[PDB]
């Protein structure tokens, strides 16, 4: 697991169940390419996008739709999505988490990389 | 304005409107003096508490009474409040904004240090 | 001023200066046009970037540039920059603030929206 | 686990080890009496805190020594430390998660209350 997200909402304290998370990689021609996706699970947490062959360094986008998210909790939301985009670096044997903690009108995002 | 305190609301995108704050000041005994309060505006700012003379050297508490603010909403937040302490003005006078912003099970906070 | 930027450093407790920002917004085509650009004063604030005519509807993009930001300061960071994208002004026009914390392999976002 | 603390470092993107959490427990008189304590692991995580038996209802502090952290990396912070003050509520059979994301003058916490 070279790449998991994990989500939380800051409104109910609990983790953001199936919200569903698209990851492009940034292709040659500076655009982006489909790469993996899923949704969160009961823990908040999405397993499994991709394997360590191919999670090659580059340009990643990580799109959270928290938009669906919260209108599915009768919420108003200010963002379309949330964007998290990050170069993977081979400097070291390691693994990324993607962390995002939700709110309607805010989002924070960070970075949790271990060996 | 030695020190001001800025409250923002992540549920409503708006700033934080009338929400207490209580200062304090570690005295020689180890206890917690009070010092300052006052509540924030329509813009979530909190001035004038304390003036250069008065904020002296010390370890300070800023409590943000979140609790009462999410409750005077209707809502039922899981923190009592959110307290900032720090040691002030070691190295000389200087301007502290505590800045504060809000859900209900959860807050950040972040001091914007700059010398006069 | 409809659309302002503001971006603090959380390593620094400071303002976060000269930080490059780009506006784009969502054409017909579903492409990102440029809208506008500008960068972060010593206040770490970004004015001027559009005016109430041309801020109309439509889904806007943020761009703050947070590794040029990082990298100027000789500190590698994790993210190429930070991204915030919204729907603006489809109930008419509002005052949008969109605010960011920084931190190295770190960031936060918030908008306050007022009705003018 | 009733009770479980994570931390987690801004800067460096990555768990905040060897950090010494203390909580407490508000009394009678409004005082705070010593509950629990420990050092996060190399996870970021204080696990074994307390008890089901132990941890009834009441208000309680958890108390991170953020300042130390920073002092042991060579960064001057902010805050003497950070402080999480809650109330521990029955109505469900429940954990709590306290979680803290550090930086050298700021620092964001949130509560993962699942059943
Ligand atoms: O704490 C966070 O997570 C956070 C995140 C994103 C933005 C902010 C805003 C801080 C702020 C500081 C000072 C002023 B001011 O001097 O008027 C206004 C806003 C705070
Ligand atoms: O963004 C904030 O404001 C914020 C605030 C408080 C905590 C967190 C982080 C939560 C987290 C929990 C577990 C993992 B993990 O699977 O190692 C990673 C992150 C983020």
């Amino acid at each position: 697991c070279p790449l998991m997200v994990k989500v939380l909402d800051a409104v109910r304290g609990s983790p953001a169940i199936n919200v569903a998370v698209h990851v492009f990689r940034k292709a040659a021609d500076d655009t982006w390419e489909p790469f993996a996706s899923g949704k969160t699970s009961e823990s908040g947490e999405l397993h499994g996008l991709t394997t360590e062959e191919e999670f090659v360094e580059g340009i990643y986008k990580v799109e959270i739709d928290t938009k669906s998210y919260w209108k599915a909790l009768g919420i108003s939301p200010f963002h379309e999505h949330a964007e998290v985009v990050f170069t993977a670096n081979d400097s070291g044997p390691r693994r990324y988490t993607i962390a995002a903690l939700l709110s309607p009108y805010s989002y924070s995002t960070t970075a949790v990389v271990t060996n």
